[PDB]
């Protein structure tokens, strides 16, 4: 689980956004994995605008933060899950780094701000919907 929330918006990852969330739509993307929804009150995060290739994220299932190098935001090709049919994610950097289902959400940041939320992995990967391309999220 996990959330930025930057001015009056709040970004989950699609698969996660609650009732309130859709209730509350701004913008959402099946592709990305990502879903906005409106706030009432301001937000606590500021986001990167950057090219960093390294950060750290945080990872919910070891209670840790680790520091990542991970690729340019590209489109990759992701499993067959619960939530979706296998496809092509767009806009996604991979890294080699621990991760479960469940650390979803967890933010990545560098020196500049928020990059972008965990969103798959698997065997050692862990992959990140960035977010740095939504220049609207400042606005
Ligand atoms: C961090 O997720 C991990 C990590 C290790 C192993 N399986 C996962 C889960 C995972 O990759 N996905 C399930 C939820 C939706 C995801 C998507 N964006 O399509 C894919
Ligand atoms: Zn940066």
């Amino acid at each position: 689980s996990g959330a930025i929330y930057v001015g009056n918006y709040r970004v989950v990852n699609r698969h996660l956004a609650t009732h309130n969330d859709w209730a509350n739509l701004v913008w959402e993307d099946s592709s990305r994995d990502l879903l906005v929804s409106s706030t009432t009150a301001q937000g606590c995060d500021t986001i990167a605008r950057c090219d960093c290739q390294t950060g750290v994220y945080y990872c919910s299932s070891r209670r840790k933060h680790y520091p990542v190098s991970f690729s340019k935001p590209s489109l990759i090709f992701v499993e067959a899950s619960e939530y979706y049919p296998a496809r092509y994610q767009s806009h996604l950097m991979l890294a080699v780094g621990h991760s479960e289902p469940g650390d979803c959400g967890g933010i990545l940041r560098c020196q500049h701000g928020v990059v972008g939320i965990v969103s798959t992995g698997g065997n050692g990967l862990v992959g990140f919907a960035d977010v740095r391309d939504l220049l609207w999220l400042d606005e």
